């Protein structure tokens, strides 16, 4: 079974894992909360210093730290936002230039695309049947089982599973607070203790 390893949500939660933000890896715009749990995208003016390091094209942020091995557990608040980003990627991933966010190129991420919009992108994505929508996302890795989960905290539910992952190398935290949308989205993503 493609679930058989795969926890409810208090079962994730014991493996809940310290992460913090990378800003050297952050789209430029990005501003930093500085205790490196909240991020949120700033206005085109306001630009951390370019680097290679950095994405240049998709509003994307790194977190720390990698893994290799075992299971990990992180929760995100997303609030009242209506768009963002969260799940994992190999530390490989190239930063510079547009790519697809999928499996094979070495991401395993859901995505709010809208008010009531919510996909895995899988391709072709999958549209989650979300009725609850979630104020703070849970993500699980099993690096072992090749397995990364996500939660609807709010909702104490599962919302989706990658199985039969293909996992090779380190994988890392991944984060978009997605764009401004007219000031709807202004607002961070801000990783938080379980409660």
């Amino acid at each position: 079974g493609e679930m058989f390893n795969v926890p409810e949500l208090i079962g994730a939660q014991a493996h809940a894992v310290n992460v913090i933000l990378d800003a050297e890896t952050a789209y430029p715009n990005l501003i930093f909360s500085d205790d490196l749990k909240s991020v949120r995208l700033g206005n085109k003016w306001e630009r951390l210093p370019d680097g290679p390091q950095r994405f240049d094209s998709c509003i994307i942020v790194l977190g720390s730290p990698s893994f290799l091995s075992g299971r990990h557990y992180w929760e995100v608040e997303v609030g009242d936002k209506t768009a963002w980003i969260l799940g994992a990627c190999k530390t490989s991933i190239s930063r510079k230039g547009n790519m697809t966010l999928s499996p094979e190129n070495g991401y395993w991420v859901v995505i709010m695309m809208k008010e009531n919009e919510y996909q895995a992108s899988s391709v072709p994505p999958t549209r989650l049947l979300i009725k609850e929508p979630p104020k703070r996302v849970g993500i699980f890795v099993d690096y072992r089982v090749g397995s990364i989960s996500f939660y609807n905290v709010t909702a104490r539910s599962h919302i989706y599973t990658f199985a039969s992952c293909s996992f090779s190398g380190p994988l890392q935290p991944i984060f978009s607070p997605g764009t401004r949308d007219g000031g709807k989205n202004t607002a961070p993503l801000t990783i938080c203790p379980v409660g």
